[PDB]
């Protein structure tokens, strides 16, 4: 693969000094090819996914993989989006005249080389590649197993874009093979990437730093907690956590741990074992629940310690009875995975402590943890949702694929 | 050791929750009882002075061990200094109110706890606890085995200051053990410490990439060339070159290989041979420039393969002649280590090209590469200049040791 690493270089260079002109006609030229050629990649698709079909995948799994026009057509707005945001290389960050006479500033660069690795889902194909692209850095793409057709047809349309644009070939490249071993030589591949994300579970994570030597943003799995305080609505409180259960359960910020406070749960508890019924929503409660949840509708198991720490990515929810909002924040620390946190409450206080004291990606005052995406946060896209502290956090935008440069402009100064 | 990282975690919470009062009190007591206690400050580090002249330690060595009084108050100085800078935690980065009527917003949050190795300096122990304190962040450090005695009154007094003060006493620690040992179990600490400041050479770094599972930003070491261009003034030239070399050549952000344009080395490279003699600096020439700087009263030597790569840290020069801008790019690009370039030319279009195409921590045009500091850059201070590309690049202040986390607000707000 070391040829791949020398070609990603090389383009890079080239990249890195193309101007804007050139990066926003490439990105148009390839969401028009993406609408132009929307038969070849359905198909493709709709093949793959007949085939992951006769595994027994799961039915988020295969909603996951299903790949409609209409987004298709979303995608294609998404790369659009991309190209109408402005271009942040040579953006100045700060500047000033030190008391030495010096002129000095801050102007934003290129990363390099990235390698991603990333899931089961065609459409990170195509904003990775954008985001890269308008960014000017050479992308080396490793996709799951299960969409080989769909990321094969996505990457020869890009590639047949670049090559027709006048940009250089070794721009984005992508493994075909799905062999871990490559993996790992990628990971081994220190000269030539410049910074590594991976996205996945714990064992990708796991086995990605054993074995790297890369600066590696991790993606990190996602954990996500739903306090609910004493002084809340009802009805919006359950129209919120049904919206961040239900709606596309298979994504890494849906919600998955139920903190309810113990002074509501009389009334709380019933209601949602009514609604949780409607949804078919499994609830795994604790022993202190179990007894009000038992005459519920909705079906209740007793939960485990283990499930506190891992992604149901189905119809589940852990529901939990706190004391206080001290016992909440206390929990959310040491179960959580620093993805996204969420308050419903009516107290401006308990609203304030909560955003103070409670660290992650995401904090959501009355709202949704849905909202913690690329392209919900205002941005064109998403790379991943970083959880790390280092670099980037949260969503990943144009500006989390740049680094900066000091400029300092004298005549012929001379330091004190 | 790992007790050390409870109390720093335990530490760094409270610290976090913190505010800018209370920080500021902190450090100007520190202030005050070092200026207080300068006597016993002074004869530690003299005392450790005369132990490693005693084995024989370099001249620019023991400049940078020794610590005059003239030194003391100017650390106090740059502590009060750090003392008045505004607090860089609660900030908000940017913000705005998306379309699904959720406010947004970016709010800086200290990194956790850090962990710092670094050479035998006295100053720098003060200046990173005073940054770390002022952040909010709990720090680790362990320092070089000469600056035995020194660090040992510094944490004493740091200690001291923090105890009267009422902060928790993990918030500051120092490993006094010179042992390795010690060094591999702190690199083995991943899920304790969130950061680590290597501060040495190629050895230290080597060391630390080779078993490290917490995020790195190396120090690195040094070479930093200076591109002499056709048409410029000889005698500016000159006196910029000297400053860069002759002024405190034990730093890292000293000048090591000169690139002389071929068409004025006719000229340039004997008016620097009757400069650099005056300053005693040996002249590790290529081929082409030996023989014009035979006649030279300056000493001249055959340059070696390797002595490119490497600092000299001492009154030591490399000579290289080039053919043009592109030639000195792409021995810029060989064998730098990106950490800072200068150009000295008079022309427009020349400085633009080596702004754009030299990839380095920092790029001067017309002046020195001694302004690559923390305080010249007008931060208080810096932790360590990083010559990598992930976080925070050149000199470090005080908002490269916080990171941001995003906030949303809304009415019960669902993703559409
Ligand atoms: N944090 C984020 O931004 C983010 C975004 C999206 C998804 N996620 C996470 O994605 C997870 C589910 O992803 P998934 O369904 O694709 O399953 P997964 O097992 O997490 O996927 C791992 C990814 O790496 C590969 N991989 C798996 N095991 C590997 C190993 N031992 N060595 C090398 N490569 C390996 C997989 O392809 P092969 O199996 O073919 O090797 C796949 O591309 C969830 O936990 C979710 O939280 C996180
Ligand atoms: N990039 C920057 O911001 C920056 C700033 C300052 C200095 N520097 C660099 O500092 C270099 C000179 O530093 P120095 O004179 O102190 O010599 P050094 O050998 O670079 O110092 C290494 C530091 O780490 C320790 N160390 C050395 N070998 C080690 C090992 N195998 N395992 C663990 N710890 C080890 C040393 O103390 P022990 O030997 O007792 O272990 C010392 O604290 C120059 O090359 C300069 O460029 C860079």
């Amino acid at each position: 693969l070391e040829q791949m690493g020398i070609a990603a270089k090389q383009a890079s260079y080239k990249l890195a000094q193309l101007s804007s002109r050139e990066k926003n006609r490439v990105l148009e030229k390839i969401a028009d090819e993406l609408e132009a050629q929307s038969e070849i990649i359905l198909n493709a698709n709709a093949q793959d996914v007949a085939d992951a079909r006769a595994n027994g995948l799961s039915e988020a799994m295969l909603d996951r993989l299903a790949l409609t026009p209409a987004r298709l057509k979303g995608i294609a707005d998404d790369v659009r989006q991309v190209c109408n945001l402005a271009d942040p290389v040579g953006q100045v960050i700060d500047g000033g005249v030190l008391d030495s006479g010096l002129r000095l500033e801050r102007r934003r660069v290129p990363l390099g080389v990235i390698g991603v690795i990333y899931e089961a889902r065609p459409n990170v194909t195509v904003d990775v590649a954008s985001l890269c692209l308008k960014t000017g850095n050479a992308v080396i793409l490793r996709g799951g197993k299960e969409t080989c057709r769909t990321n094969a047809a996505t990457v020869a349309v890009i590639q047949d874009a670049l090559k027709s644009c006048g940009l250089p070939a070794g721009a984005v490249q992508a493994i075909d093979n799905p062999d871990r071993a490559l993996v790992s030589e990628m990971l081994r591949m220190d000269k030539y990437i410049d910074m590594l994300i991976p996205r996945g579970g714990a064992g990708l994570h796991k086995l990605c730093r054993e074995q790297s030597t890369i600066p590696v943003i991790t993606g990190g799995i996602g954990v996500c907690h739903i306090y609910v305080d004493e002084s809340v609505e009802i009805a919006e409180a359950l129209k919120v956590i049904v919206n961040a259960k239900t709606q596309r359960p298979s994504t890494c910020n849906t919600v998955e741990t139920l903190l309810v406070n113990k002074n509501i749960a009389d009334s709380f508890l019933p209601a949602l074992s009514k609604q949780m019924a409607e949804s078919g929503v499994t609830l795994h409660a604790d022993a202190a629940a179990l007894a009000q949840l038992q005459a519920g509708p909705a079906k209740v198991v007793a939960v485990k310690a283990e499930e506190y720490d891992d992604e149901f990515l189905s119809l589940d929810l852990n529901v939990k009875i706190v004391s206080d909002l001290d016992d909440a924040i206390a929990h959310i620390r040491e179960h959580g995975t620093q993805h996204s946190d969420a308050i419903l409450t009516r107290d401006m206080r308990n609203a304030q402590r909560f955003v103070n004291e409670v660290d992650s990606s995401a904090v959501y005052v009355n709202a949704s943890t849905r909202f913690t995406d690329g392209g919900q946060f205002g941005l064109g896209a998403e790379v991943a949702v970083s959880t790390q502290k280092l670099h980037a956090r949260g969503p990943m935008g144009l500006e989390a694929l740049t680094t900066y440069k000091w400029i300092g402009i004298g005549d012929y100064t001379i330091r004190a």
